[PDB]
């Protein structure tokens, strides 16, 4: 009787991963889960860690991949099929490249661009219908990889900015939840 918002943060698990760009989906989800109350406890029936509550006046399920980008997908789907969530009702918080720095919008369906964990999610789901918190993290250095580079962690310039990023993407977040998409990105989106 209450049919659900799924929030999930991408990264990598470890410790090795923690401080990445590829991690902000993580960092989002530990801010969101602060705010929520409780810790994150593992899904038995899915693997992924989970958090349940109320966020923005509504019922959330806040989650984690256990597994790694590359097959985040297979949690992911499980978990959005035991809560009968549709695709509509998701919503995935990523490090984007195709964005500046420190600059954050919201998008429904589109490419996934070059993050490999959207790629996962979508080729779970059966569909790219689904609403992304997309997180700057901008363009490479001249020549190095993106996916190398997503896998480094902050420049100390950037590190001191993180954590006010992060929040204001939580806050965008619930904003979604709260006002819906157009709404939430006409406060969040300008030139």
């Amino acid at each position: 009787m209450a049919e659900p918002l799924l929030v999930v943060g991408l990264g990598n698990p470890g410790p090795t991963y923690a401080k990445t760009r590829h991690n902000l989906g993580f960092m989002v989800a530990d801010v969101l889960a602060g705010r929520i109350g409780s810790a994150f406890k593992v899904h038995k029936k899915s693997g992924a860690e989970v958090v349940t509550g109320r966020l923005a006046g509504t019922t959330v399920v806040l989650a984690k991949p256990r597994i790694s980008m590359n097959e985040s997908g297979r949690q992911v789907g499980p978990l959005a099929k035991f809560y009968s969530v549709p695709p509509q009702q998701i919503v995935v918080i990523h490090d984007e490249l195709d964005i500046d720095f420190g600059r954050i919008r919201l998008k429904l369906g589109g490419g996934e661009g070059g993050h490999n964990g959207l790629r996962s999610v979508a080729s779970a789901l059966g569909t790219k219908n689904f609403h992304r918190v997309r997180i700057g993290v901008g363009r490479p250095p001249g020549r190095k990889d993106p996916a190398a580079f997503v896998l480094e962690n902050f420049t100390s310039a950037e590190r001191a900015e993180v954590p006010t990023i992060v929040e204001q993407a939580a806050d965008a977040t619930e904003l979604l939840i709260a006002q819906g998409l157009e709404p939430a990105q006409n406060t969040v989106h300008a030139w």
